[PDB]
């Protein structure tokens, strides 16, 4: 609609082609343009979209120079489409030393924050990538505190609590969820929102990619655990206007000893 | 039914009368008898049921001797009805030094485990009771590892993770949830089950008690986050037959630094 809320976000849900960054970044540019036209101020895009979700092939075939070229292209998209952008690429080190990352650029193309996925999923990711060792970043943008996590991270309450403990209000999550795993968006995401009093945005692939059929189901969940908007299984651009004191009450000095 | 599963549990959902332990323990004895008749091996009963959920009045009026008399009565119920029993009373110390507790007695009346609520809810509880300082107990019974938590505890992912980290498979939760707080059983409990791969049982008051209208909604949630059985708002006896590797994958040595 007309702007009702002083923050409008977009999530891109699409299918990537393995090892075809020109194609996949063309898709991200198209979504950035369309989101900007609709008055969105930020676009969230899915995990590893630029090269496809193909961990073993990214480690065998995708060089650090190719990563950097993709990163430069995405910074340029942010700037040229005049929209903040969250993307997810391999990290900048060599193939054997890098992780899976998420980065936020603002509408000027400045990179505000970089995060390396802490919780790798399965043996293919753990062979292809180095896990992150740093907590999620939290930063002011657009009138709220934003944070980043990547896919499997959000399934751990600890990871979302780590962001919320820093002050996060809006947690943005590139993902790549296949296998009709309804429990993640259906059961875990609502709880992550409620148990911290935060909003979460979850941007997935959909369709046939890299040997898997991704679930779609991209969603923005508010602090009551309610979907503010959601997609189905097909490509789409989700645009959402955003409007007990667990964080204080938690006995963190005991909890930390009991994990 | 006929026994299909080698564990059948019962949850008692009822209304307590404030400061009337004879009445409220008579209700627990009745439910224990009925659960035993149906082949249940354990009965779970709600938070503070024996004196009613009236924190300020328990601290002003209920002596340690009166607590101990109630405790003895409940041990006797376990033994005489031949069923394991989970109850929740004030702890055994003076009014100014005790917490809210849960205890498990086996079908012989032996007290297997005692737990003191770590996460107190609201200012009335925090005036009336001392928070616990120990992690949840985990113990073999009936072929599985059982654990105890009390009401608000379960709303913290940390508390359930603390039990699961110890090996819990079945977490038993006396509660006292009023105010049409649908998110706890609806959103948080399913996630606590899924994110640990455990079963949780949640036994609430219902109806008018101590100035509040308790929600009922007692439920047993399986590891998929699915209700194995559930009650509505009225008194009842719920009887249930029980049939990603988050616990391993979690980077607990980082998480503990980030809470």
């Amino acid at each position: 609609g007309l702007v009702p809320s002083h923050m409008r976000i977009a999530l891109m849900q699409h299918t990537a082609r393995p090892l075809d960054p020109q194609h996949n970044l063309d898709l991200i540019d198209d979504a950035a343009a369309r989101a900007s036209e609709q008055g969105a101020q930020l676009l969230l895009t899915p995990e590893l979209f630029g090269f496809g979700y193909v961990p073993s092939q990214i480690c065998a075939q995708v060089s650090a120079e190719q990563v950097d070229a993709a990163r430069s292209r995405l910074r340029g998209i942010a700037r040229d489409r005049g929209i903040a952008l969250v993307w997810s690429l391999p990290g900048p080190e060599g193939p054997e030393q890098r992780g899976i990352t998420a980065e936020l650029a603002d509408e000027h193309g400045e990179v505000l924050a970089s995060y390396q996925k802490v919780q790798l999923y399965g043996p293919e990711e753990k062979a292809a990538f180095v896990p992150g060792e740093q907590p999620p970043p939290v930063l002011s943008w657009g009138g709220r505190q934003l944070s980043l996590l990547v896919s499997y991270d959000v399934e751990f309450p600890e990871m979302v609590r780590a962001a919320a403990a820093r002050g996060a209000q809006l947690v943005l999550v590139p993902t790549a969820l296949a296998g009709d795993e309804t429990s993640v968006p259906g059961i875990l995401l609502p709880a992550r929102a409620v148990e911290n009093g935060i909003t979460l945005a979850y941007a997935n692939h959909c369709g046939p990619e890299g040997g898997l059929v991704f679930d779609g189901g991209s969603v923005v969940v508010g602090p009551a655990g309610q979907p503010l908007g959601e997609l189905g299984v097909e490509p789409g651009l989700l645009v959402v206007d955003l409007p007990a004191d667990y964080l204080q009450d938690r006995r963190a000095e005991l909890h930390r000893n009991w994990l």
